[PDB]
């Protein structure tokens, strides 16, 4: 059984509280986790399946780290709560939304069922652990971001060595499905692809360089390959028995699948580092624009 900590704070800068929150994470046996939500306001949420840290150590850590450096971002409920109800229904979320937490507060909540969505008990256990795994990741991540270095150049890099590594062909064949993600979230927004174009344009070089780096191997794409790896095998039989739901003419292949799970579990990592929906589908955008021109191919022509 699961123990869910939120933690309200409504600066959508949560770097620093998510480094204090780290001992909490680190300390202790058991799987631990965290993850960014919106219910009920922007909120951190720390998931143990061990019984310590105690609710005590909680407070005690994360109360200390709230006094120094309280969140000071007023939020609006009445404009996000139309929001909200929306992502509920996509997302299948049943909890209530109202009241929003106040800043600055913690909280015990429930620790919500995902099988509905994933499939079964056994998916959702793939994706804790994938989780525990790559929230000891998220806070290197992390620290790397708080000392200086880019959000997206670190989320961009992720998702360049996922494709490289786990796709059929590498960076050339995986590259449409940035694409393909980058137009589902656009949903025929014209005004808005010119402005994505536009800024790739201003950073062509240097994505096109940073996709050159991460195909030639970098530490920290070799890290996330590895942790990926790791889950690969488990995926490919959850997905074979129909315990997984991931739900041309290479769909059909296990090969795509496993893909494509992987791809998502690097935008779940990307949701963790604060990289919001539009940012990760920007990201596609440039990614299948960075391909594209870095070594002459094309999405269409496929």
């Amino acid at each position: 059984t699961w123990r869910r900590f939120d933690v309200a704070y409504h600066d959508p800068d949560l770097d620093r509280l998510i480094l204090a929150a780290r001992p909490l994470l680190s300390e202790s046996p058991g799987r631990s986790w965290f993850q960014r939500h919106w219910v009920r306001g922007p909120h951190l949420e720390l998931w143990f399946d061990h019984p310590e840290p105690s609710w005590e150590r909680v407070r005690e850590v994360l109360g200390t780290h709230l006094r120094a450096h309280p969140s000071r971002t007023r939020i609006d409920p009445d404009r996000l709560l139309p929001q909200h109800r929306r992502l509920a229904l996509a997302e299948q979320i049943d909890e209530p939304l109202l009241p929003f937490y106040d800043d600055n507060t913690l909280h015990r909540a429930v620790p919500r069922s995902r099988v509905h969505v994933l499939g079964s008990a056994a998916a959702e256990d793939l994706f804790h652990d994938f989780h525990a795994a790559a929230s000891t990741a998220a806070f290197d991540q992390l620290d790397a971001v708080v000392a200086g270095e880019s959000r997206l150049g670190l989320a961009f890099e992720l998702m360049i060595a996922a494709a490289h590594a786990h796709a059929e062909g590498g960076i050339t064949g995986g590259f449409v499905s940035f694409r393909s993600h980058a137009e589902a979230f656009l949903a025929g927004a014209a005004g808005l692809r010119e402005r994505w174009e536009a800024e790739y344009r201003t950073r062509a070089e240097a994505l096109r360089a940073q996709v050159a780096a991460v195909v030639t191997g970098t530490p920290r794409g070799r890290a996330w390959t590895g942790l990926l790896d790791g889950f690969a095998g488990r995926g490919d039989e959850l997905i074979a028995s129909g315990a997984l739901t991931v739900e041309d003419e290479v769909l059909r292949s296990p090969s795509f699948r496993r893909y494509r799970l992987l791809l998502n579990l690097t935008f779940l990592q990307m949701s963790r580092l604060g990289v919001t929906a539009v940012q990760r589908s920007l990201l596609c955008h440039f990614a299948a624009s960075a391909v594209e021109e870095e070594y002459g191919v094309s999405a269409i022509e496929i």
